[PDB]
């Protein structure tokens, strides 16, 4: 029995040995020039060949060979579009990709293989895809569920997928009527991803959608602390902790590995304050499919 929309999902229809070859339709930079690092939203054509569901990922095999002449390893990317897609016809898939650039030991600049291949794609270019992959980030079956979403950076991807389904589409068998609450933590205002879309959703379903942004380098709390995602969340601690006590509440976290630790630190304290061991409570929540995490 599952609390998530797991029935009839498709997994690994396309594999690394036999990828699906799609084509780039659009590739747009969605962060301002201010932003530390660039993030691109790209859409690929798949002609209905990849039957994915909100919350899943696709693997991308970047062009070229590794230092051993073999083809590159695949890299996974959460799908940023709902099942119907940005165009509403179930024939395209969209990704949210941050261009990775770092420096090695010798002080030389190294560009990440797959992220740079992807952000450099031009409309018409082909791309090898695999998947769909995953069950961890699927949506709850319950249309009246309280869904709390916490993402950092590109971790916004699966939540854009969820929200398009919930607020931008009409479905024969699904009408969301619960409360969705999104918290998005980014470094700069120029790094807010998809804010415009979220703002329109908010106007559309003001009683079903709550929205909170945490711009670390630009906002501080009373003590004067940087506005990290948990720093903005602690401001609603009593409310969220009370929400976690209910059976119809589902927590999803996605983004940079770091975030996991800082939320756990806030939680351990709220729980102990009520005589609860967070480590055991979290375990029970994970078992009940109420605590869902995907960090990388
Ligand atoms: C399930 C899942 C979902 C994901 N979803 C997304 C998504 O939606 N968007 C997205 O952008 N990414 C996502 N990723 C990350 C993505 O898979 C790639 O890892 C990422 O894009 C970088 O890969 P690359 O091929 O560009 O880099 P690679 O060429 O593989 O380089 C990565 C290597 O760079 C090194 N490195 C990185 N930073 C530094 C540093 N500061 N100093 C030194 N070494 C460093 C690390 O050793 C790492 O092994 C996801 C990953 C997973 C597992």
């Amino acid at each position: 029995h599952s609390k998530k929309m797991e029935e009839g999902i498709t997994v690994n229809k396309f594999k690394p040995k036999t990828p699906y070859v799609g084509r780039c339709l659009l590739n747009t930079k969605i962060t301002g020039d201010d932003a530390p690092g660039e993030t691109w939203h790209m859409v690929f054509s798949h002609e209905g060949e990849i039957p994915y569901r909100e919350g899943q990922s696709v693997g991308v095999i970047p062009d070229g060979e590794d230092k051993n002449g073999k083809p590159h390893k695949l890299r996974l990317y959460s799908i940023a579009s709902s099942a119907l897609g940005d165009f509403g016809d179930a024939k395209s898939v969209s990704l949210c990709v941050k261009r990775l650039i770092y420096t090695n030991d010798a002080g030389e600049t190294i560009k990440g293989v797959c992220s740079n291949f992807l952000c450099d794609l031009k409309p018409g270019a082909e791309v090898k895809l695999t998947g769909p992959v995953g069950k961890e980030m699927l949506m709850p079956k319950d249309p009246n569920a309280t869904i709390i979403m916490l993402g950092t950076g590109t971790g916004i991807a699966p939540f854009r997928s969820f929200l398009w389904k919930m607020f931008f589409e009409k479905h024969d068998d699904y009408k969301f009527n619960g409360l969705a609450w999104l918290f998005l933590g980014v470094p700069t205002s120029s790094s807010l991803l998809y804010k415009e879309e979220f703002e329109k959703m908010k106007e559309k379903a003001p009683d079903n959608f709550r929205l909170d942004f945490a711009v670390s380098r630009e906002q501080t709390n009373e003590k004067g602390e940087k506005m990290y995602i948990q720093t903005r969340m602690a401001q609603y601690a009593v409310e969220l902790w009370e929400m976690l006590k209910k059976d119809n509440t589902y927590f999803y976290m996605c983004g940079l590995k770091g975030m996991e630790k800082g939320i756990d630190d806030i939680m351990v304290s709220l729980a102990a304050a009520e005589g609860i061991d967070w480590i055991e409570y979290k375990r029970q929540l994970k078992k009940a499919e109420q605590w869902n995490v995907l960090v990388y």
